[PDB]
């Protein structure tokens, strides 16, 4: 059931903003990683005596990195005579984020059909206020609440190019990368309660819960009206033989944050094998791939889906597979992006549910839970 | 004139450490754009409950990444019971560092003969003390001095595998990598006042200043007994047309920091040829080249000791040469390596002044300032 109860109108995913302590390297790094082109920049050679922004896309998917100067640069500004090109910014935050919590996602920004109105509605329903909205250029709109721990969901709304003050990067220096990812299908958070957390977000947007269908967790989803934003939380279930992943996340993360970003591929057979390739020259690691029981299991549960071949394709890539339904989820999962034990990436491709696609076809892979665990215990043997 | 008057015995450089917010991304970034291999890991996985440390090594360069985990993985720790495998590393010393300085060198390490013996000699010689000897698991010895800014000089000493509770990388997650780089040449600070800064490393190690032969800098070099340490210094001259690049650094950086480091390449042509194929696919980036003037005036300059194919290839990659009275320099510089305009890095090799090589043979380039003044007046034509 979808009571379509958004308390403004949401349109889709707009971009995911890392906040880093250098983002020259963490954006080359995930640009070789993901197969993600430069596309604009606001930094010391735009005019931005603030911050240093990078912006990298692949299809609609839009990641932004960004990491503070020497406040000493801008130590004459004031917000109105600022030289930042997201005014949100804030040095101390940003310090204080990535000292607290290392290398990760800062703001889920969502388009919105007005972003003055999206925050206003929030705040009178219980948003906590992060940042009032600000136009930019007469021309763009940004607003920001707070979201869980110290990540804020951003609201972008355009009057008709990513920001303003942002410059289109040289094709020189923006070489055609593209391993096949398309879009952002959903985002996800570990809180260290779940109910709260669900109550203060659906309260704040309308947002409802999408139906789904020990290990560690308890999670709900949150989506608008389309079913197009898709905003998974995770809280640790305690007193387990296996310690919860979700527990170790908040450990190491200092609390509540943003634990993956799922990245739906237009073909994920070639997404992991080009990702697979750059993995041990400088891209990224995936976890350990299931046992071949696993996909010795997967005709009798996905034979009608999947060919011999394009299954055999899923066991030499390590990927996984899940259905509801109404539709299959084929999907991967990174090692952790940084450092810490906290923020990794999925990778994606849904099949079914045509109408477009609609929004979360084949769920989110709850099933690949027990379905690993029998196959570990099916190949111990 | 070389007075052999080092103050206790030096052998090689060791190794560079870079103070990281995130080390994995900056080390998987320098891996790819420089070809050097991942070798050895202190992290979370080894025990390390204090901070991730990552080495690259082509050759012999060896280049450490090192950021801080929250300190509460560690809160229970006092330096007797530490997890951490270098036992100067500090939390706050290195977010401090970090977030005054942005992503730089934090230690330039020498390799002694008797770490203890180096550290007490230099701080009864003036060496400002910042990590005592540390005998770590009863092989290797570690100490540190202060040598300009927050950089440390450190002293390594090896008994008889870099550094007790470092773990080799397994060669799944190590591959071979390799553009021809095989040694650091040369580690070059900026400082705001030239001749402070050479009395008081002079005077601590007993380096003596290596013969040379308005760009808006005054630079002298300290070398060890055979010149094979090389710690050139610049400051910035005041006062000209186009204002100094040492005093931006100073302003970017917040003081006096490491500007470069000089890569000794075994064959310069290959290595620019491989990074360069890399710099917009997640690599390093290169100075604008010379105009072919530069490389129409070098058969006057070097027509014996390179042939016209040899020059050409120089044009194709624009890499600089230099000459003193016994032998020539090809060089070449990377844009800034991070977000700020700071540190960049140089590729060298070197001919002539065989006996082996010695060290420093066609000193460091500062003829090519002029050449290039020259060649850019000369191509406007
Ligand atoms: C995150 C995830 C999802 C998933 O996307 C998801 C949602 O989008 C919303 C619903 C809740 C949820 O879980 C699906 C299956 C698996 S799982 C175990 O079957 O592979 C995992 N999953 C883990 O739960 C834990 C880890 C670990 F390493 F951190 F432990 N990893 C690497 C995982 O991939
Ligand atoms: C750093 C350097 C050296 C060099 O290695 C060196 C030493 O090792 C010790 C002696 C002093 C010194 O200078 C040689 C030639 C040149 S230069 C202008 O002729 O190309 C440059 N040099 C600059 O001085 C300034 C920049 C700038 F972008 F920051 F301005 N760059 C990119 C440079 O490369
Ligand atoms: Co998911
Ligand atoms: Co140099």
């Amino acid at each position: 059931k979808n009571p379509k109860s958004d308390k403004f109108k949401v349109k889709r995913f707009h971009h995911i903003e890392f906040w880093c302590g250098d983002a020259t390297n963490v954006a080359r790094r995930f640009s070789w990683g993901l197969g993600m082109r430069f596309s604009a920049k606001s930094d010391l050679s735009t005019g931005n005596m603030v911050h240093a922004s990078y912006l990298l896309t692949s299809g609609d998917l839009r990641f932004l990195f960004t990491a503070p100067y020497s406040p000493s640069l801008s130590a004459g500004e004031i917000k109105p005579t600022t030289t930042a090109s997201i005014p949100s910014f804030d040095h101390g935050s940003c310090r204080s984020f990535f000292s607290s919590h290392g290398l990760g996602v800062r703001a889920v920004a969502i388009e919105v059909e007005d972003a003055e109105s999206a925050f206003s509605i929030s705040v009178a329903n219980g948003a906590i206020p992060s940042s009032p909205p600000i136009v930019l250029n007469e021309a763009v709109t940004i607003a920001e609440v707070k979201l869980y721990g110290d990540v804020v969901l951003r609201y972008v709304s355009y009057k008709a190019e990513f920001l303003p003050g942002f410059e289109r990067v040289e094709d020189a220096s923006s070489f055609p990368l593209d391993y096949g990812i398309r879009r952002l299908d959903h985002a996800v958070g570990n809180v260290p309660e779940l109910g709260p957390a669900l109550t203060y977000v659906a309260g704040f947007t309308g947002f409802h819960q999408f139906a789904e269908f020990e290990s560690g967790l308890n999670s709900a989803v949150l989506a608008s009206n389309d079913e197009m934003v898709l905003l998974p939380i995770n809280e640790p279930v305690h007193g387990t033989k296996r310690k919860s992943q979700i527990q170790t996340y908040l450990e190491h993360n200092e609390g509540a944050g943003l634990q993956h970003l799922a990245l739906m591929s237009e073909d994920i057979f070639r997404t992991l094998r080009e990702m697979r390739k750059r993995s041990s020259i400088g891209g990224f690691d995936f976890m350990p791939s299931p046992p071949p029981t696993y996909y010795q299991n997967l005709k009798k549960r996905v034979g009608d889906v999947l060919s011999d071949d394009q299954i055999k394709e899923c066991e030499e890539l390590g990927i996984l597979v899940d259905r509801d339904d109404q539709g299959t989820l084929l999907q991967i999962f990174t090692k952790p992006l940084g450092d810490r034990p906290t923020i990794f990436i999925e990778i994606i491709q849904r099949v079914g549910c045509m109408m477009y696609q609609s929004g979360g076809c084949g769920g989110f892979g709850k099933g690949n839970f027990s379905e690993l665990f029998k196959s570990i215990e099916e190949y111990e043997k």
